[PDB]
């Protein structure tokens, strides 16, 4: 669609900071409203059976994107997982945006994994942030956990200044393969990151870890749609920069927008989200 030129999106960013941000408000304000004339069913997110699934009541997944598990023999909503597909720059399904599991949906995450042959996983969350939890772990602290027919073994751990890095290997007892978890662990419990650098660095290392051809890149937080839409965007973004040196963050943003409610949630993620492409851009 409508991309602009790296060296005009620069002069559009100055516009959008100048009087207070007026421009990046109207611009998010626009965002909100984009799926208004939209209405998206939802109805497995909804449904009772699959009530427990979901880290929050308000945080659904849309029925056309989610990303549905093999059935179960034995339930009728055993395929249902709060996780939908998501657009990435030139291809369709580039990732799997999700909420923080669940004890309860550990297996079905971790079956998710294994069924869609993904190979990077994307956390953007702490466990406990400001004393309020926001997401269980759902990987060993140490050695080997089975979660269903999949045992997951932990390999090795870097731990930088502002992001953990952690290589598994995972094996479905019916190990086989590599799981990488890139875990950002500095996003501040309010708010925003005080520097994009660091974000950007991650951003860069985890999105050159994609190896052709796995499945798509499962990025989480805690609900799946704030940090998770603001690292998908950024990414892309990134891609579209260093592919065709344009860039179209409200369009990318409008389309994702469909695919999975709320993602960048918050108008600061939104402005970070401009800050990161500028950095890269100048660095
Ligand atoms: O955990 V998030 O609120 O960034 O969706």
């Amino acid at each position: 669609m409508e991309a602009i030129p790296v060296k005009q999106f620069v002069k559009h960013i100055g516009e959008l900071y100048s009087n207070n941000q007026h421009g990046f408000s109207e611009d998010f304000e626009e965002v909100q409203r984009c799926t208004a004339d939209m209405n998206i069913t939802a109805e497995h997110s909804n449904h009772p059976e699959n009530k427990h699934k979901n880290r929050y009541i308000n945080i659904l997944a849309y029925d056309h994107s989610r990303v549905k598990l093999r059935p179960l023999p034995g339930s009728k909503h055993s395929d249902y997982i709060n996780a939908n597909y998501v657009d990435g720059y030139n291809k369709a399904k580039a990732y799997i945006a999700t909420q923080g599991p669940l004890k309860s949906t550990f297996e079905d995450f971790w079956r998710m994994i294994w069924e869609q042959n993904t190979g990077i996983i994307v956390m953007i969350t702490n466990l406990v942030e400001k004393g309020r939890r926001k997401c269980d772990q759902y990987w060993p602290t140490e050695n080997s956990e089975e979660y269903g027919n999949i045992i997951v073994t932990l390999k090795s751990t870097k731990i930088h200044a502002c992001y953990t890095v952690r290589r598994f290997s995972i094996r479905n007892t019916k190990n086989e393969r590599v799981v990488i978890q890139y875990h950002y662990t500095q996003w501040p419990d309010m708010g925003v990151p005080e520097y994009a650098l660091p974000v950007l660095t991650f951003v860069r290392r985890s999105s050159a870890a994609r190896m052709p051809e796995t499945g798509p890149v499962l990025v989480h937080c805690s609900a799946g749609v704030g940090r998770t839409g603001t690292y998908i965007v950024i990414d892309s973004m990134l891609q579209q920069i260093k592919d065709k040196s344009t860039v179209n963050v409200l369009g990318f943003l409008k389309h994702i927008r469909t695919q999975r409610n709320y993602l960048v949630q918050t108008e600061e993620q939104y402005i970070f989200i401009h800050d990161a492409l500028l950095e890269a851009i100048l660095g």
